[PDB]
């Protein structure tokens, strides 16, 4: 029986719907109003083998910040819901992924205690129209509602898109590991 | 009897109308042609319990600068008008507000002598489409027409939107304090 | 009608019961198995005018860590419960308190987003039998379950007991401010 | 047929009995006379899925050193015995585990050649009553009798209990990996 | 049906034949005219569970460079051929292996885009008769024809043979992981 | 008989068609969806006397990265195809071109071994709407599919458009030299 979490959340600023299947096939269905974030959520699905359905609208004329934040918060809650009683899972994930010259290590523990350790140094301010400060905020907000211990470490990288995408690949693979069944539990 | 100041000001560059109620309920009604500034003026209303009505148009195809400046000048004048004879008010305000990792101290004196002390270090050039140099200019122009002594001190912060928004929260709360009745005066 | 939050939480390591009245009279009733923590919780009650009832037992033969953490987590949850819908409160608190040569600034926002900014430099490892690393962990854990934005800044201090106690005084006064009714809301 | 190693060792200073099942269920049964070490050995069992039975007595009135050392030596020998001919196992283990802000990488090879690489910087001298110098000595002594190549690397951390516990989690998971069957061997 | 790639390549300088089975049993059959390289290719087979058959002759009286390069190029092509359509594989590999005091991290992606990140600092010029500059060139040439993203990071090490051998162990294990079936794909 | 290479390549992200005549007249016919890249490809044609026909579409709403990369990859392949057996050509090219204050040296070898040496320091993040990180990626991707040894050295320059355009002029002239007939071969 697949582990599925669903969240709908509305504020004056944003409207967000998330559905995540931890036992998915990598089905990617994300439309946030932030194209670069959509691309990253596609990576989350494809590299994590999650099914990810996201819809968001919001006040992107002000900036992408509120949308990005509210999407992340809802994803964190959806993950928490999907995990249920967390019985029999690996709990810990650890993966280091490259994307060309970029190399990003992610380690996480589905601990119930939120913590983000993050040291990315993204050398440009905009990837497409996406404000690169928002990457940290995405992970911070996700951690806060999921109750995840998450460390993200930049080991190499120069191209901003590579750095951010490698982060999502590594995160997805680490989260896949953590959420999967431990065969001895 | 509520303290209300109104200003209409037209130049070749901009057209601005401001109405501020110092004894308001936080009614936010701001449309400047600069969405991020609108968002900040909403914070001013909600955190200061001012009623803030602003309309502006201007030469935003050149850049947001003239609009931002002329809005600020008019707000400063409206504040001055609303304050009237300044009898029986606290006069001084002092508040430090966070927004997540950002922490901003504002101290002000409704002194009749303009002065801005400002040390924000906003680490990105654009929040949405808003040029972050314009934050200092907003406060400088406001001080100049209001005749306010204003100090803004960045105690912490990394996210530009957080830094700027925390500034407006702290300013609003400090200005609320300064404009309110001193119960012993 | 007084705002009261109650939490009972048991783990393999600890057993904790907390009851907090936000609208209290400073009634202090704290027994955690960690005498220095009891003393600090007494300060929280007396300086914040909270009624604080805490009972904890745990694995203090290993060290005080699990007890300290679980007490803090439960207090954060109790605060959250007590706050209820958070209508009409100040929400923000800001206070700087001395204790002799020590001087500690606390700023907080009852925001729903956990964040701790903390820069205390406590110059000794043990105050009585209390491990001074546990002060940061107390506030971090409290923030995490309460969903509080909390900044703690050491402005001066040399004596470890003074530094820590001044922190609790400042925190208590800032939290009192934040939880109290805003008379214009 | 489960791989079980047993050691009894007596000196003038200490008396130690160890039984370890490499193919266990995480049964934790450790009483060394050093409560913090007991807690760490519980982590070894739970995170490694070893069954760990330890009893020790010794000259803890002098300090915990001889007990800690003799426990570690006996565990290393028990591991060696349990491994038997080492046929068909992964041999290598590599895992990085967090505990909140702490992040510890362990890499090991069941090589038959003892080596410890260790760079932990534990910022306090006592965790509970446990001398934090003894952590290095525990791993060194274990390596020496097991004939293990072991590298322990502190990637992040501030709280001493977190640093040490994360080390044991990472070690346990790496040792589980190394001792498990390689499905292609 | 085992994935086997075969390459024969002749130049004026060298003559090389390679056959690699990705689904092997660790059969090592390598004779390049460079004994140290043979030893490393044996590690590749044994730690990766590849079957590796290599024969090379060349102008080693000039130096080992052309042989080393042409062997590496052919291995990269053989890997590419063996991988075929790359369907259903893990694609990514990440492993850190010790050899006594040496500790080497390898991360790779079978991406189709060649990239080598390499930071080994091998402290001697010759291991046996093998020029230690040739290690980097081996991996660079392999990457270039395989279309692999490869990062090699020296975490510790002093003995040149240990450093280089640990690199091949880590690489072999990471490449095994990447080339193996993903059980959910 | 003119040396013409043609490539059509489609991915989920981009659709690219390239036709290059090494023995051209400088016919420029490039439409990539990235106006600045079009301008640079026009320089390639005019300064190299290549006929360059490029059409690309792609996911430029995410950013220009995938388009830029896929165009470059296809150009590299087209060059490789056009070169055919590479008989009788100069093979090496070396040219240094100014554009006002900018001065860029390009040296290349049509070697069959991909390598990019690149040290441009482009002082602004956007030239028009073009992300200046993409210049390095363009040349890297081109090198990777063409099998070119390419060195790009910034000798002087301040204006980003000048720096990048001078690079394309120098590259075009060096590539013209390398691809032309050696009159003694
Ligand atoms: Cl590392
Ligand atoms: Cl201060
Ligand atoms: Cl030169
Ligand atoms: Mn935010
Ligand atoms: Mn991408
Ligand atoms: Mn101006
Ligand atoms: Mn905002
Ligand atoms: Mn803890
Ligand atoms: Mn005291
Ligand atoms: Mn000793
Ligand atoms: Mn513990
Ligand atoms: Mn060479
Ligand atoms: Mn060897
Ligand atoms: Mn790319
Ligand atoms: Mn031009």
């Amino acid at each position: 029986s697949a582990r599925i979490g669903e969240v709908k959340r509305e504020t004056k600023e944003t409207n967000v719907s998330v559905k995540i299947n931890l036992d998915g096939h990598g089905v990617s269905d994300s439309s946030t109003g932030i194209p670069f974030l959509d691309h990253m959520l596609d990576q989350l699905a494809s590299h994590g083998l999650f099914d990810v359905h996201v819809r968001a609208t919001g006040d992107t004329h002000i900036d992408d910040h509120h949308t990005n934040e509210d999407v992340a918060l809802a994803i964190g809650t959806a993950l928490l819901k999907a995990l249920g009683e967390r019985k029999g899972i690996n709990r810990f994930g650890d993966f280091t992924a490259p994307l060309d010259e970029a190399l990003i290590h992610v380690s996480l523990d589905l601990s119930g205690r939120p913590y983000l350790g993050y040291n990315l140094e993204i050398p440009t301010q905009r990837v497409g129209t996406y404000d690169t400060q928002l990457v940290e905020h995405f992970f911070q907000s996700l951690v806060n509602t999921s109750g995840m211990t998450l460390h993200i470490r930049q080991l190499a990288g120069k191209n901003s898109h590579h750095i951010i995408e490698a982060t999502f690949k590594a995160f997805a693979r680490a989260l896949r590991q953590a959420t999967e069944s431990d065969p001895r539990r």
